[PDB]
């Protein structure tokens, strides 16, 4: 049941098509780079490029159930899902030593506060 | 009433005297925060405490630290930041809707920020 994180990103556009208000939410924590998948949506969506072929296809997709109260879990696990990927990519990184370090302890840190039910932003 | 350069100055002082402040300091802000003491700030993040400008921080006699006073400081810088944005972005090549997008999210920040508030500048 655990979604795929194209199926995820999806959930997380669709809920910021129908609710301009979660935008303005979500746009302090993600960015456009935290996207692997649908990054040219969410671009459009943040250019109110509201007739883009994409964007469109996405707010008309019939298969992404959006619920009232749902919005914040879905992003707090995209986000979630990036600092575990951090977990992963960093030691393999070209990051001086001492920065793997700090970024390494950020990434548990948000991986933590996360599971705690708290959001927090994606800097870099 | 400080400077922009004293304000970094002082925020990368506390940074360098304890190193759980830059635990928290990342969380929130990068170098590209900084208008003056850039080059300071990636020099402690890279662990080159021998960088002259790092150490001329180190060594400055004027930077008194207070003990619990270092995220007021923090704040403040960050609130700076987004009261630059609002004089920036308007004058920016952002289309339209971006310049009320990026407003918004500073307007939304400076509001929490003065309730005492960290918030992160992506």
């Amino acid at each position: 049941s655990a979604p795929s994180l194209e199926f995820l990103e999806k959930l997380v556009i669709r809920y910021l098509l129908e609710d301009r208000s979660l935008l303005d939410l979500a746009v302090g924590y993600i960015h456009s780079g935290v996207f692997l998948h649908k990054k040219q949506e969410f671009d459009a969506l943040c250019q109110e490029k509201l007739d883009d072929p994409k964007l469109v296809a996405l707010l008309l997709d019939a298969n992404l159930p959006l619920k009232k109260g749902g919005f914040e879990k879905e992003l707090r696990l995209l986000i979630l899902r990036y600092f575990e990927r951090q977990l992963k990519e960093i030691p393999k990184s070209s990051l001086p030593f001492s920065e793997k370090m700090i970024c390494l302890k950020k990434a548990r840190q948000a991986i933590m506060k996360l599971k705690q039910g708290e959001l927090v932003a994606i800097l870099e």
